[PDB]
């Protein structure tokens, strides 16, 4: 960063945007400046779409295996790379060194992933009701792919999409998050070093409503995979349907944490406080909504905001044991303020928290809550939780599948029945038994339900969402038709 | 004849009780009053598909299957019910609306056949003491809605299967099908179907669709239609984000080289380009000859369509070809001739029209400007184009929005494979006809021909959702709080 | 007087030998059924030879559309199984009941399943090569069962191994002769091809041998002792034909301290004693929490007590009936006489007449009984105390079998770390161990056997993959060199 | 490395070590007979002591994740890129092996290690709709166990490692004994292992007689699977010998593969492709196309041109260069196996178009026509360059002459007809088939395996996998029901 402008990756060329515009990106650790940053606009998602368009076709028909091969070496690179991921992911993103580490080791075995499945994505061959007929189903990518991002996970969450997206076959227009730009140039160094022919991936660095406007209403375009919120997702599946396009979206979540009467209490604080915090709890599948039963409750919530106590905040980059980080920016800060606020006015009750200061926001946690709280009816992406208290595991249920959202859930009990009976009750796209409620792996279906987002992504999964079946057949015999009826 | 709605369990008038007419295509004789609902309608029959979803997708499947091996048994009771309304209110010659129930037959087996076996994943873990698999659920309130040519097979192709796998059903039939629809709600309601899994709703598209695909309850839709409709129902659809399954036509090649066997060759392409009157999505719309054969194909395939018969298709079993299934469908096939002969093609025959009645009008020296090149033809009016080899025959097929189905005719095993390498469709036929079909087999296809997959499991990939659930055995220490 | 099924026709041996079969439950005459040699199993495989190609090569709609027509006729014949399953085979009403059901089940699943066994298509490493992989069938298949479930242990096998293309040569347990038959005439009634299905009625070392060592017999499925297997096992390999075998078992029922005593007691006397345990996957050995054991003995025993053992004819409520013959109880004697003689406590039990025996249940036993070391296929159960969970796997492992087993906990982590560590093909939590589906992989490990039956796991034992490619470009080879 | 830094010895148990009795043999070069290295004479004892490692590495090895067990297949892909030269040394001196043959080899097996780390993680199981109310029914995969490997001299490396490393990528354990004729390629294979610091015991080598070291891994009790490929022969006892303790078996057991060609091909292209792939290797390949089977209207410009590149082939010590076309056989034995067939085939009228001489273990290729079906070479595998063409008049009279055989492996038709082809490929009873190409074409991904004598179960990527687990059929019910008996209650 010190030697090299951050730019633009299109068709195998570092380079500013079109018309030179740039933004000046900050830390949100302490507003220092860390780079200049491309603006570009719709010409160079254009071209960028454009190269991509040109490249598919030789990097769709190569072999699996010289796909894999590729990715490998990108795998050889990232490994190079880490500790630069690891930097800036601090630095521009907030995160601790454990939240960044995490990231990064995760998405070393994305990209792993990606490469080992390439040559083995099957298609079907299929009995035929009719006689002397071959019938078998290949697949096929789906075309250009356009990748848009957040900002809590920015090196995980686009590495995942991208590797597997190029690995079947797709080529790639990624636009990263305006508050994560350098881990967006990172990816496509990463790309670059690895030799990946021109246009078959390209980064534009620019604002949603006009770059990803644009990937996402283009012709060219075959797919868009899409995490952030849901109403962005909205608009995007709205915009997609002009050229039919197909869509993943991951939407964000209110995961609920279920915890029962026969549990190791102090475990479960000890858990809860993990699963609901961690990354200052602007994780999709964070714990975003506690639901405790009665007899054990009043020893959870002491266990709980004993632990919460101990969680120490600062300059993540200070060093590796500092619990919680800043916010990614003030508009967080001001969001989280007006949730407290709001549970504060209908009657909630403070447990703990509450302090603010630039970018930082302390853990504020909440009891005597009810349902018209926005905390219990919004995503609350920061680090602001209810617990809620119930009698029995029929209201567990209740109180946690109501809510828009559906994406993870959690319940943690040492009873067979009972996890089994809540962990099919509960309307979640996925969901833990005895663990957090962000639980991923490189090769699982990770996505959610109702307001959560449509698709799955992760391994194959990835693969059914960019490539579509293609059933063909070959007839052996002549036979004779029924028109005309003459003959 | 009066016709209902079906909703939860109960044949009923619309809440307006306002109804209208419906016409014979064949000689426009009043055949039946049905339905014209409303909003109103629509919303009590999607509050009883949600009403009855629970109870539906939380008995075993097998239980499942046993409602659709009656519904089977029940079907098999109505063929001849069913062909009759195809031919009368559909247009369809009795060859025609034989071979879709026969069809329908098979789909409605198929889906009772796989209700069973729709399995999820167990996969291995990277953690220790993890247990992680991945269940099958099903969506939950599917909207059905469906096109006028094929309305019986491909609406039950819908239905069957997305009912196997749990979900319920509220389903709007095309204007031009009410009837058939309505049989449809009868067979289900003799099955024994509980109340409000299965919902009819007869009405306009543009209200009681349209409510179909913006109600917050509806979990899913799956369409077949043109495409411009398609592109407005996923546009609709964002709005609660549910999923949509598209099939919106095609304008599907069939490729002929000079090696085949040309009166085979002939034969071939006008059963596939003029079943039903070309009114089939994948219907062989643009017919695609090598050089070498060309003058010799063109002669036969004009031969054999002068051999068609058009008539009345009520009048007895050999009828080949009935009416188009409205007057706007005859004006619009107008509008083609007009645009092909006013750039300059050939009609080698046909063209002549009365009432809904047409007569195929065969085209050559044709471009790619032609309406009938750039657009689906979804009639009687084909093109034939001469290539000079493989790579321009390949050019010329996939020069279109569309890309559905397809077929080479060549006994050349490099030419076939590397044809239907090229061609950029969804499904592709060597040797045999562009509307190939069968139960259990990923129907479909790319470009403006639409998204998704219908068929067999395809249609349960299409209308469940995987469900990652893992049970960890081992408790861990955690990175926060980092003083712990 | 019944007959074999050879190629479409009923008919007798060629030598007219016939043997006279009598009922477990008085010894009164049943029937007369064939006394088959060599030249009746030849006979057979060749139908079935010649029937292949054709029925093989049909699309498997077709194979659907005439197993469907068995469920049909099996539909019809359902009493008339009942009845000879009670009086040739000595079960009781509900269990001959539960045996019908579960067949039609299985015809059903095979016709449901024909249409839609799946190869797959490949990438090649290779530019311009296509790479599929078919499913063939694997040929004649035979189809050799036992006496204590013969009608859905046969039709589980013979259904499915039908709807993949093979055809059948089947020779049933010679206690259960009268089964075969009717078996025989379902599918005739049914209609199938001549040649598709054969029936060979006669002993095992002489009919059952012919057809495991012939060289147009493709593959070999089988159902009966351990012994029995490894022999079919050994003469197979002559041929190179494959083999499915499902072995018994003596499955674990381990039953923890927090359960529901009462509950765990009925579930534990169904599990062990249903069909007089007369069952490959019935609870053989009891494993017990010391926490719980006094009272679950106790319960245990205090419903055993309750069983009702006569005559299966007599009523639908009869719990048990008569073993197989007089052997079986000769055996049951002697396991009595060990366990006796090595310090177990008789807690009930152990009363026979004829072919009919009491449940005797053991306490105070160790690894060294022969109820712990051996199979045994009859009502004599030891119940074994453990004090931890490790223990409980321990004696839950210390057995040569491996075919199912079940544990009794509400306990989500004490009943996977115990599911995972119990060597067995198959598992249950919190039912019994003979749990079965008509489409799910039923097969053991260890002593227990080799392969998986049921739905498309049986489909995978009676047919091959065959990979195919078409290679679309010409390219050089690296000799000779010099060119 | 140095033929004369080799010692040669098993590695059990994590350590290279000499034979109980400390007995060895001279493994030779079939080239010209020198010394290559003393390699181990193991007995019983040392199969017993690798099994016992196994079996006792055994639990550990299977229960980490699958991504650990990746891992170490990874790292031993890296240590084998390091060792490629060495085992394309040994693959000539010891094997026989021309350069491009062994080059190939080596390539394969590179890709071989590498498949079955990418598939470890992805071997999945099923979840099942259940009939039953609030029941949970999936299936799980669970390795077999000990493994024991037997393999063949023909293709020693790539044969040992499709075996091996898809065996061990699964969780099973390995005992190893090489063929007699390839020790050296399986002692480098040892040394690949123990450089990538597998697990001690996870895998074992034994260097050994097949009817003294063998028997034993086939007949001990606490080996779980068989994977075997060799002589059809050897197969079906080791089939019978695996029955007493229950234990399954993979069995490759060679070919005698059809090359049908058809009237309208390409006729040069055709002969070029016919001599690559019915003698590479010397023929000693067991999908080797070694019955040709061509059309009477292209038969005379076929044999032509197939015997002038036949003609062209250069015979020669291929550790000479890289050019070298053919090597020698594997033994004296081979050389007058092969004498064997030319005599038999000349005696019962055969037209030798050219070829049949022999100096050394080299032999030089056979080509006959004018044969039947009573020729030796028409009735056996002819794992040698001796090769007959049959001429036919039809492809129904192709299928015949096709089929006409005991083994059932591999097979390929040369058309540019669909339906001949495809009418063809369906009707010739093999486990795998080829249109337009060579017989032994052969992916580490897809199912390798024949069908008749050629052997039974596949081997290949997830299809090995199939072979070395089991499914696991486990529920949970979540509720409580009534027992039918005692009926009274
Ligand atoms: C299972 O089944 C076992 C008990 O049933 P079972 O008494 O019927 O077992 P079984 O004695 O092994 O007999 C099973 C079947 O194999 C046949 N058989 C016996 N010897 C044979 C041979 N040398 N070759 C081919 N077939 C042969 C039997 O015919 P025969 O009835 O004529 O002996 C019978 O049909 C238990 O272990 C349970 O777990
Ligand atoms: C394939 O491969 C064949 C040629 O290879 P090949 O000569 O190596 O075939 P092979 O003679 O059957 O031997 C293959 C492997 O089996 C071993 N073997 C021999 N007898 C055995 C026994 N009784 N038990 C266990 N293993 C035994 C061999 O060891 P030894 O080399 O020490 O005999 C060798 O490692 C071709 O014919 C084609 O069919």
């Amino acid at each position: 960063l010190n030697i090299m402008k951050v730019a633009n990756y299109i068709n195998g060329e570092f380079k500013e945007p079109s018309t030179g515009a740039f933004q000046v990106k900050t830390s949100p650790v302490d507003g220092s400046k860390i780079a200049e940053v491309p603006r570009s606009g719709r010409e160079d998602a254009r071209e960028a779409i454009d190269s991509a368009f040109e490249a598919l076709k030789a990097w769709a028909n190569i072999p699996a295996i010289r796909r894999a091969e590729y990715l490998y070496k990108m795998l050889e690179v990232f490994r190079q790379m880490k500790e630069d991921f690891m930097k800036i992911l601090t630095v521009e993103g907030g995160g601790t060194y454990r939240k960044v580490w995490g990231e990064v080791v995760f998405t070393e075995r994305l990209i792993q992933n990606a490469a080992e499945l390439a040559r083995h994505y099957q298609g079907r061959v299929l009995q035929s009701d009719s006689e002397s007929t071959i019938s078998v189903v290949f697949k096929r990518s789906k075309g250009v792919v356009g990748v848009i991002t957040p900002w809590n996970y920015p090196l995980s969450i686009s590495m995942k999409k991208i590797a597997h997206t190029l690995a079947v076959g797709n080529t790639v227009v990624y636009k990263p998050a305006s508050d994560t730009p350098v881990t967006g140039w990172l990816i496509a160094q990463m790309v670059a070093k690895a030799g990946l022919p021109k246009g078959v991936f390209n980064l534009v660095i620019g604002p949603g409503p006009v770059v990803g406007e644009e990937i996402v209403t283009h012709k060219r375009v075959a797919h868009v995979t899409f995490t952030g919120e849901s109403s962005t997702g909205r608009e995007i599946a709205a915009k997609a349907a002009g050229t039919l396009k197909t869509v993943t979206l991951e939407l964000g979540g209110s995961d609920p944490l279920i915890i029962l009467d026969d549990v190791d209490v102090d475990y479960a604080a000890r858990l809860a406080v993990f699963a609901s915090l961690f990354h200052q709890g602007q994780i999709c599948t964070s714990a975003k909504r506690i639901i405790v039963h009665k007899a054990v409750a009043d020893k959870f919530i002491e266990r709980y905001v004993h632990y919460v106590k101990m969680l120490r905040i600062d300059d993540p980059r200070k060093d590796e044991k500092v619990d919680l980080g800043p916010l990614i920016n003030e508009r967080q800060v001001a969001l989280m303020k007006e949730f407290v606020d709001d549970a504060v006015s209908r009657g909630g009750r403070l447990l703990i928290g509450g302090r603010s200061w630039g970018n930082f926001f302390e853990p504020a946690i909440f009891v005597d809550v009810d349902r018209n709280f926005r905390i219990m009816r919004e995503e609350v992406f920061g680090p602001v939780r209810p617990i809620v208290v119930v009698e029995n595991d029929d209201q567990a249920v209740e109180v946690a599948n109501d809510t828009d959202y559906g994406l993870s859930g959690a319940v943690l009990t040492n009873n067979v029945n009972r996890a089994f009976r809540i962990a099919e009750a509960v309307e979640s796209g996925m969901f833990h038994i005895n663990d957090v409620t962000f639980l991923e792996e490189s090769h699982v279906p990770f996505g959610g339900i109702k307001a959560s987002g449509v698709g799955r992504e992760g391994g194959e999964w990835s693969f059914h969402e960019t490539t579509y079946d293609r059933w063909v057949t070959v007839t052996l015999r002549t036979r004779r038709f029924p028109i005309p009826s003459a003959l």
